[PDB]
């Protein structure tokens, strides 16, 4: 396995490839990230939630999470947000990035996005996106305030109960 945001992670099928790619944030900060390339799936396996997570080259396909409670669920949501390293994340960063506090100077971009959107994951949410869920039995959807919905939810992600 290995472990990112507190959350081990184990891959299941899929393989991928590491390259070193910029890009540009809302603000148009040019980042330098490490990137996954190839279809993956995943256990993501915390203390307070988990969730299995299918993804592809700076895409998120499918996160089924679930958790102790809302809190614990929305962090696993933002942690499989930001490892799927999916535009829509990168372009919610809509100020500059501080890479120069001596606080800062040993996280990757990776590390520097996730405490990002750890401080708070609202501009994260509001620009992921939503669709229309046909909702499956115990599980539901999640709206980009972190309440439930039987009729839409973020983009890919459902909350399974417990
Ligand atoms: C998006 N991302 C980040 N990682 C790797 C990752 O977050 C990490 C964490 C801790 C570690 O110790 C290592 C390590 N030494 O190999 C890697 C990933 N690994 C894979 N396979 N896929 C991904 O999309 C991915
Ligand atoms: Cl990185
Ligand atoms: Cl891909
Ligand atoms: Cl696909």
């Amino acid at each position: 396995s290995f472990s990112f945001g507190g959350f081990t992670f184990k891959r299941t099928s899929g393989s991928s490839v590491k390259k070193e790619e910029e890009v540009l944030t809302g603000n148009l900060q040019t980042l330098k990230i490490r990137v996954h390339e190839g279809y993956e799936e995943f256990t993501m396996v915390g203390r307070r939630a988990t969730a299995i997570l299918r993804k592809a080259t700076r895409r998120l396909i499918q996160l089924i999470v679930s958790g102790r409670d809302e809190q614990s669920i929305a962090e696993a949501i933002i942690v499989a947000m930001v490892f799927s390293q999916e535009d829509c994340m990168i372009k919610a960063v809509r100020g500059d990035l501080n890479f120069v506090n001596r606080a800062n100077q040993r996280l990757n971009p990776m590390h520097q996005l996730l405490r990002h959107f750890q401080k708070d994951a609202k501009v994260l949410f509001q620009n992921w996106g939503i669709e229309p869920i046909d909702n499956v039995m115990g599980m539901i959807g999640i709206l980009p305030d972190m309440t439930p919905s039987t009729e839409m939810s973020l983009r890919g992600v459902r909350v399974s109960k417990m």
